[PDB]
């Protein structure tokens, strides 16, 4: 496979980016408008829908399960039932939400579905959601990948106590489809140390827009009551996750980018992401529709707390690492990001340093101290988030590539071309 180069910006960057839908919302809209339909109340429409690797997973993971979902382009409509055909096989790919969202709305049907996915994914965590299901009544074969959950129709749900430390999805999946067990169901996350609050809130923030009655009052824990899930029209938001990836360039070369479509009210954590970037005096503005962040001449180092938004470290890691020299910066409340598409920590420790850089991962995310940087390869891990980091250090480093940029498509297929169209 050829590298890619990531182009530098030897002057500010100034441009205007459109990034496509959110991953997480859309595949949340993916799974309850097959509950909908699954339940007999209709088609569904999800309008500006991410087309990307993960979403497509989703989308031929509910076919898989007996369901259809249109669409060539950001439209999708999903309909039909739960009606999965004998052997049937979910690819999860390197799609956490499929891995967790999936098996319990496959409990639902009356024949079991085997999951499966991509050597690398078998390392992710998954066996607390697989024994929490088990508690639930559902036959599970199999501790991990691959898995097979043999439904009977129904599940009776209930209450279930789940260490979900490791990833908020194990939450979320239980949730998205509690609805439609027979008593609902109450999860309770036990220990302490869970991770991406804004996603759960994100889950129950839709579940409440389907109809779905949810009382998430007291921290930890979480009541579903059974009942149906409306079939409505879903209008996806921008992912702004990855236009942070955008909003970096204007940070590290002291220009201007703006992100259109963004919501001045959401449902991800956008007021986390504009928090983070005001923390590096970069100036951010809601005008016209869109969000517009001008970079600052230069910034020193950062301490960030990332445990509420740990996609976002392959970029904040980028721009610790393009920090003024000497700077010292500490990313904390990531453990759980070893877990994540690659063990993030360590591959970013590893290709920063292998930059020359100066990043030491530490029990809870990274120490980073900004020093002069060479040329490299700059290695992807099969990760959308670390091809798009090598493109932020490349903007400030000449003579960085990225070894697979292709793997962008897990949320972002074009991300080559906005890029470019970006740097211009
Ligand atoms: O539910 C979601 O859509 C996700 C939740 C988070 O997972 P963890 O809590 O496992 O990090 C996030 O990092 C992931 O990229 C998307």
């Amino acid at each position: 496979m050829k590298t890619w180069p990531a182009p530098t910006a030897p002057t500010p960057v100034r441009a205007t980016v459109t990034v496509p839908g959110s991953k997480s919302q859309t595949n949340r809209a993916l799974v309850l408008a097959a509950l909908a339909a699954a339940q007999g109340r209709g088609a569904s429409t999800i309008s500006g829908a991410l087309r990307s690797r993960d979403t497509e997973l989703m989308l031929d993971a509910l076919q898989t399960l007996g369901l259809r979902v249109d669409g060539v382009g950001s439209e999708l409509t999903v309909s039909g039932r739960i009606e999965p055909g004998p052997g049937a096989r979910v690819d999860c790919g390197l799609a956490g939400t499929v891995l967790r969202f999936v098996p319990p709305l496959a409990a639902l049907g009356s024949v079991p579905v085997t999951f499966d996915g991509d050597q690398q994914a078998r390392g992710r965590p998954i066996a607390p959601l697989l024994d929490a299901l088990r508690e639930l009544g559902v036959a599970v074969d199999g501790t991990g990948l691959p898995f097979r959950v043999r439904g009977n129709g129904s599940l009776a749900g209930g209450t279930v106590a789940i260490d979900a430390s490791a990833s908020s999805q194990f939450v979320s999946g239980l949730l998205l489809s509690a609805a439609s067990f027979t008593d609902g169901l109450t999860v309770q996350h036990t220990g302490s140390s869970l991770p991406s609050a804004p996603h759960i809130a994100m889950t129950a923030a839709m579940l409440r827009q389907a109809g779905v009655d949810i009382d998430d009052s007291t921290p930890n824990r979480w009541q579903v009551r059974p009942g149906p899930v409306a079939a409505r029209r879903w209008d996806i938001e921008p992912d702004l996750t990855n236009a942070v990836a955008f909003l970096s360039a204007a940070v590290v070369s002291g220009g201007t980018v703006r992100i259109t479509g963004w919501p001045r009210v959401s449902v991800q954590p956008a007021d986390h992401i504009l928090a983070i970037l005001r923390q590096l005096n970069a100036v951010v503005i809601h005008a016209d529709s869109s969000l517009e962040v001008r970079g600052p001449t230069g910034y020193d180092g950062f301490d960030v707390d990332l445990r509420a938004v740990g996609e976002l470290t392959p970029s904040v890691a980028a721009l610790a690492a393009l920090a003024s020299p000497g700077s010292v910066s500490r990313l904390s409340g990531i453990a759980h990001l070893r877990g994540h598409e690659t063990d993030r920590l360590a591959a970013l420790s590893t290709e920063i340093n292998r930059l020359g850089g100066t990043c030491r991962e530490t029990p809870d995310g990274l120490v980073i101290t900004a020093t002069p940087l060479r040329p490299g390869i700059w290695r992807a891990y099969a990760d959308h988030r670390m091809a798009m980091a090598g493109a932020i250090i490349g903007l400030r480093v000449a003579g960085v590539e990225v070894d697979d940029i292709a793997a962008t498509t897990k949320t972002l297929p074009e991300f080559p071309r906005l890029w470019a169209e970006m740097v211009g």
